[PDB]
């Protein structure tokens, strides 16, 4: 019933929790209708990040497209959650994973990925060269199935088929979905879903100031979020609501809170679902949660 | 379905996941019966640690005992998971939390509590922290010390949560393995399981004397926690720090589960117990607690290079 044979079954169905203290207005009142933030706690996933969804889907789809025979190696240009997600996803699914990432990459990140069983190959430039290094590696070697998070539709699909529905199920009265925009899968996937099922839903992109998965006709809005607002929001979230989200959630919160504030001001009702893509746990080391908002980090 | 008005409702019903690769024998073979490890993922709780269960319980029980009126302060001598849990739980429940901890305690720990809303008062030269929290709580009628080491609600949160959940998910359970810190988990889930499944083994993973294992306490080392009932435990597996870390590394590496170090101790116990069942040809369903995730322990360096204290 909550018994799984594999950690993989423990994927998605992440809780959606109301932020009573953070919501502009939790209860409908004399002063107007409720403006509610609901956090979709994607950290409750296997590796503790939203990406388990795309990672598993990417893999499963590769299995389906027959791209992926037993014991094959998945090659992925990533150093973070996607890598973690895939490391656990791959290994649990009988695959090996190699992450391509720049030589520059922080020991922590890679020490992490190594921990989860990923093999590492180094790129050289930034992430692009990795995505580009990984693009040549994949190509130089047939044995290696590059899943490519930034372009694999299965990424988007994982939200179209998990996050979205789960959201709609828990929050039929949703008015706003706010999620970070990296790969774009979440907003595109959960985005497309929600737009198909609830009319006038807002799909709000939190971009932390062109993804192959990006679709321009899905996002309704795009908040650009400064790193300071992100951290302060992250700080506020855990401080106020007891949820310890990673930094990207700060972005989202900020957007959600913005969107919240507009709806409050407009006396409109808002049930805003916002994604907590991941926990702060990974981000502690950054020093971001303690100290000056001044974050040279 | 899984929609919550508060984080507090997203407490417990933690997933129980089979460790098919780490299990001594996942599949029953016409030769021998299966010996399965199932990991109760307690890190899937609000603050990411089992403690959210006794934290909440302890508060609601204090609410219940009328100890704890609105905006009262919870005073707890803690600097770890229970603090975090409480910090989350108290705030959500409209209380304030002060953690009493030594002046010695790591910025990391304190900075963490601070971020969850806890107020910090420092003790001095962990034991002296208790007296101070207590002497400090026997002084303001509005400062309520929950005292995880003795508060029955702690035990009770596993008697009422962890234990039932397990049994619901693993009616075939033969073994419960958990760390022994405050003792709540083993006591509570221990008592529960003992009462509902015959022969169930409650196995304490206990750091070896000297070897610190985060979260875990050896019963001979410090104060025996007031909650501790020897009769409950079926066995105590001593576990060295190195096995705990190597086990935590194996767990993530083999099962993709990134657990805190106390889990490694538990895994080690579970695996030992598993290996005895295997060897004896006994069927084992061993549920073992993953009290928290590895995330807080990265900083420790416990997950780079295996020798390192
Ligand atoms: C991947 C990720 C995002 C952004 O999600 P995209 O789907 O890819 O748009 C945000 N936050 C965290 C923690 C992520 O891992
Ligand atoms: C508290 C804790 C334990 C032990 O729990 P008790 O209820 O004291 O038996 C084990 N592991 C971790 C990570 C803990 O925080």
């Amino acid at each position: 019933m909550t018994r799984y044979d594999s950690l993989l079954q423990a994927l998605g169905n992440t809780p959606l929790v109301g932020l009573q203290r953070l919501s502009p207005r939790w209860d409908d009142g004399r002063d107007g209708p409720h403006v509610r933030l609901w956090a979709k706690l994607e950290d409750r996933n296997p590796t503790g990040s939203i990406k388990d969804r795309p990672a598993v889907r990417m893999i499963e789809q590769a299995e389906a497209d027959g791209l992926l025979r037993p014991g094959a190696t998945i090659l992925e240009p990533t150093s973070g959650n996607t890598g973690i997600s895939l490391a656990m996803a791959a290994r649990l699914k009988g695959y090996r994973l190699i992450c391509v990432m720049p030589e520059n990459t922080s020991v922590e990140r890679r020490q992490l990925l190594e921990l989860y069983g990923a093999q590492i190959i180094f790129s050289a430039g930034g992430s692009n060269t990795a995505v580009a290094t990984a693009k040549e590696l994949a190509a130089t070697n047939p044995s290696w199935v590059m899943l490519y998070q930034y372009g694999n539709p299965a990424n988007t699909d994982s939200h179209y088929c998990g996050t979205g529905p789960e959201l709609l199920a828990d929050l039929p009265e949703i008015t706003h979905f706010v999620a970070g925009l990296g790969t774009t899968g979440t907003l595109m996937g959960t985005g497309r879903f929600l737009r198909e099922h609830v009319a006038n839903v807002a799909i709000v992109a939190a971009e932390p100031r062109v993804p192959e998965l990006y679709d321009p006709e899905i996002l309704t809005a795009r908040y650009s979020v400064g790193a300071v607002d992100a951290v302060r929001r992250t700080r506020e979230l855990v401080h106020t609501e007891g949820i310890f989200a990673g930094i990207s959630t700060g972005a989202v919160l900020h957007a959600a809170l913005g969107v919240g504030a507009g709806a409050l001001a407009a006396g409109e009702r808002a049930d805003i679902a916002l994604v907590v893509a991941d926990a702060g746990w990974k981000y502690l080391s950054t020093g971001a949660y303690a100290g000056s908002l001044d974050d040279a980090e």
